[PDB]
RNA sequence: GGGAUGCUCAGUGAUCCUUCGGGAUAUCAGGGCAUCCC
């Protein structure tokens, strides 16, 4: 069972059917992931919806001029039962820089460019392009 | 009993950095407390 993979799937599906928005149970790691996508321009918005359970992340997807989808793909990389780890010179490049690798470092979850910047490795959580 | 979360502790077990002395703590795995679900 893999909540992060679930989120990427719900986003992939919504994006196919070109939905405006979607929702996932909130967790801190998924919060961070959604925030990165916003800050990298892959989604239009994310917000936290209160529910006295564990919260909801409502994500607003992004489509371009003539309904061009801004997101092309999402890949779960690291997994429960097979974690994926990069040293700071081995942090993957997604589509020669046109995509992003989401990396969990001891200084938070950031892009692959941020990782190489800070000179750090970590868990390679996912790919978006 | 099993899941899913949050606050917190520690840190080498995993992982990362290192001038090899040490250092980081997001995630994984530990400790404590707490909420929600079957």
């Amino acid at each position: 069972t893999d909540p992060i993979a679930d989120m990427l799937t719900r986003i992939r599906n919504a994006n196919m059917v070109r939905h405006e928005k979607l929702e996932v149970p909130a967790s801190k790691i998924k919060k961070e992931i959604a925030e990165l996508l916003k800050r990298e321009g892959f989604i239009r918005d994310v917000e936290y919806i209160e529910d006295n359970k564990q919260g909801i992340l409502r994500i607003f997807l992004k489509y371009g001029a003539n309904n061009e989808r801004v997101i092309t793909g999402l890949k779960r990389i690291s997994k429960p039962g097979l974690r994926v780890y990069a040293k700071a010179d081995e942090v993957p490049r997604v589509l020669n820089g046109l995509g992003i690798a989401l990396v969990s470092t001891s200084k938070g979850v950031m892009t692959d460019k941020d990782a190489r910047q800070l000179q750090t490795g970590g868990e390679v959580v996912a790919y978006v392009w």
